[PDB]
């Protein structure tokens, strides 16, 4: 079997990225954020907190023929901006661009924390990460891609996310006509849970390249690219006025500024990311200052490749029994 789901940014800053998800019997569509940093397919529902939702659309078990309550689990989860939920757990079918597991876990929440709510556009993530960081307790669950990965014609999904464009996330297949040239794989330690790499060095706008090795995470679920505080440095001296506001929290720049570009490698190849694709716009309405999409991870205890680097590429995540990452121009 195969899935193929188009994938839609949720505002004009691509701060995240919505894909339908059905689920449940009749389906109920629910707009989810696959998030490859996380393990938990989580969604608001009919036991979340009523002051708690604004405006999502809910899943509701009680009106799904195959909904059945995981008797005892319950989940709970933090993540790495703050942001928290927690609740019950039912099984149901699942199903992302014609690709349906049944019985997969649906985390139903009964609380989330405020941010959640304040984004009436994303009804629940779907976790891509390993199985491993699953949070259900005390049977811990496996995600959509580890309970489809057998029945997949090949044990892999690919994220090709738009810059201000829709993108597609695709299951069990590479589309060989979504990229140029060549994918690179490039090796995967699972040891934390995530798609963890390490990248082969960096060049700013039309720089030469420094090779040095920079272990960090393949994370759609995160916006903006974290790297070292050395790295982000380096990328900044090249914007005339930009500067690190402990105020904001991270570099700002000129809104009126030409931003370079930013390359980073996959073992000898190169992926280059656009200048416009490191602008965040204004801090605030109005504002001059505009906030920059290349952070310092100084402060994380991890680098994350988020969807800043990702949509500059079309990426493999290959589920083999080893596991590796591929990249390639598109």
């Amino acid at each position: 079997s195969t899935g193929s789901a188009t994938t839609t940014p949720i505002d004009s800053l691509d701060d995240a990225y919505i894909t339908p998800v059905q689920i449940g019997t009749p389906a109920q569509t629910l707009n989810l954020d696959f998030d490859t940093g996380s393990s938990d397919l989580w969604v608001f529902s009919s036991e979340t907190t009523a002051s708690e939702v604004d405006g999502q659309t809910i899943y509701t078990p009680s009106k799904s023929t195959t909904a059945k309550l995981l008797s005892g689990a319950t989940w709970s989860i933090s993540y790495g901006d703050g942001s928290s939920s927690s609740g019950d757990v039912y099984t149901d079918t699942v199903s992302v661009g014609g690709l349906t597991v049944t019985g997969q876990a649906v985390e139903s929440a009964k609380k989330v924390s405020s941010s959640f709510t304040e984004d009436s556009t994303i009804d629940g993530l779907l976790g891509l990460a390993f199985s491993t960081l699953n949070t259900v307790s005390p049977t811990q669950q496996k995600t959509f891609f580890d309970n489809a990965k057998a029945s997949l014609d090949s044990p892999v999904f690919t994220a090709d996310l738009g810059y201000h464009a829709p993108g597609t996330y695709n299951f069990g297949f590479i589309d060989t006509t979504a990229y140029t040239g060549s994918i690179t794989y490039t090796a995967v330690s699972t040891k934390q849970g995530f798609w963890e790499w390490t990248s082969t060095g960096y060049a700013v706008g039309s720089g030469t390249f420094k090779s040095t090795s920079i272990d960090g995470i393949a994370d759609t679920g995160t916006t903006l690219l974290y790297l070292p505080a050395t790295v982000v440095s380096a990328y900044w001296a090249q914007v005339s006025g930009a500067k690190s506001s402990s105020s904001v929290g991270g570099y700002v720049f000129p809104c009126s500024a030409t931003l370079p570009s930013f390359t980073f490698g996959v073992g000898s190849a190169r992926i280059v990311i656009p200048g416009d694709y490191i602008d965040f716009g204004p801090i605030s309405t109005g504002s001059s200052s505009c906030f920059g999409g290349i952070q310092s991870s100084a402060g994380i205890g991890i680098n994350i490749f988020g969807d800043v680097a990702l949509k500059a590429a079309f990426v493999v995540f290959n589920g083999a029994t080893t596991p590796t990452l591929g990249f390639a121009s598109k």
